[PDB]
């Protein structure tokens, strides 16, 4: 019916002044500029995410994938995968075509399984792709719930479906940034994603759909949640490999 | 008129054996599949190489900007920088749209130039372009030759253009891996991208660029000439962080 609240992590960030919004952040430590164009330290920052959340799936056994510009499950159409090698995750960084709340395109970090035989196996893929997630903002220090979304109720083909919500305070509210959701075998029928059995039948798979990293809105979040009142913005120590300092400060 | 050669680096590489084509090499190593889609080692290679790139221009002084997707230029357009801030230097790396020959979407790096009064001032900037693309190819351990294109026949957008072809030996020949023109006041007095003088006159810049790497036609280089007997294919050092091994060797 409704969303369910299943999990709250961290808290909101206390501000002694009225917070920003990330576009005047942006434009006052010109990391934005002009549609939208991201430069310097904002761009480091969509390099950080990306790159974080890419090899931090690369260490989980995720199998890095390139794809041209649905698509995930359309590579593995009329595939069939071996009993020995389930669950199969894969891990890709793409340009997705549709304030930076919503822009015509925007890179994104997706995970995609392929696994074993009824519920049990999907259920179990699914809740490891939410876990990654979670830590994922976790280790960006982000203000997050999730949400367990409505299924057979304004649509259909989605067993369960997992949605996480970043705070955002200029925004004042929590925001989209991540989707979970088992798909069972709604793409495997349609596609021919088969999978061989232990005594050697062939079956259609299940597969697990999850976003592993959205660059604009936890850009916003970031921004939004770690800046200061003489308008600089704190670096989560997890970035400040990648940006090379601790603070984002305004040019002379 | 024609194409003169003005620099060779590095060797043909000696095979005891028909050398293959990059697909070849990609399906028997498993990191090419269908269309297109790499895999495996086959995404690090690419994932790692424009890492490397952005890295090392990164360190040289380039600020980096990312687009939602010629643009390069026209970001700039109505803008003025001081003259102070001559030589812009630029990196950016982005999805364009347009064997693994032609595909339609691909990533890229590029640079990009906005420079003080004239020539002499353009014609540095693009050779300081044509070393860092030939440090990077170089650093790869790839043969290749750089060219000096004509300019006034056909074309005219540009006062002088370099191009890098990297040698095949799959395709057997040289192909083009990246390419640098210096556009002088073409593009500035067509987008408005002026530069305030010293004595407080605002004139038209002058307007640099240059491929920084093209993933597509590198991969196609590194795995045809670094190929082995066993369809092995070595790993350049520079890269070699990215993939964790040495030798990509084909999956049991």
């Amino acid at each position: 019916s409704q969303a369910r609240v299943l999990h709250m992590v961290g808290d909101k960030p206390v501000f002694s002044f009225q917070p920003r919004g990330h576009l005047e952040i942006g434009e006052k430590l010109d990391i934005i500029r002009q549609s939208y164009y991201l430069r310097g330290a904002g761009a480091l920052l969509q390099h950080g995410l990306v790159n974080f959340t890419f090899n931090k799936l690369l260490r989980r056994g995720f199998t890095p994938m390139t794809v041209p510009d649905v698509g995930l499950a359309g590579y593995f159409m009329d595939h069939t995968v071996a009993f020995r090698d389930l669950p199969v995750r894969m891990v890709c960084s793409s340009t997705c075509y549709r304030g930076l709340y919503r822009v015509h395109h925007f890179t994104k970090v997706e995970m995609f399984g392929v696994t074993g035989p009824g519920l049990e196996q999907s259920s179990q893929l699914l809740e490891e792709f939410l876990s990654l997630q979670m830590e994922i903002l976790t280790e960006l220090g982000l203000h997050f719930r999730v949400l367990d979304m409505p299924t057979q109720e304004l649509g259909l083909p989605a067993y369960r479906k997992f949605d996480i919500e970043a705070w955002m305070p200029g925004r004042g509210r929590f925001g989209e940034v991540t989707s979970a959701s088992n798909c069972t075998d709604f793409q495997s029928r349609r596609l021919h994603i088969m999978f061989q059995t232990e005594a050697g039948e062939l079956q259609f798979a299940h597969t697990v759909n999850a976003t592993a990293c959205a660059v604009p809105r936890l850009l916003i979040a970031l921004l939004e949640s770690n800046q200061q009142k003489d308008g600089s913005v704190l670096v989560p120590p997890a970035l400040q490999s990648y940006l090379g300092t601790d603070r984002i400060t305004a040019p002379t």
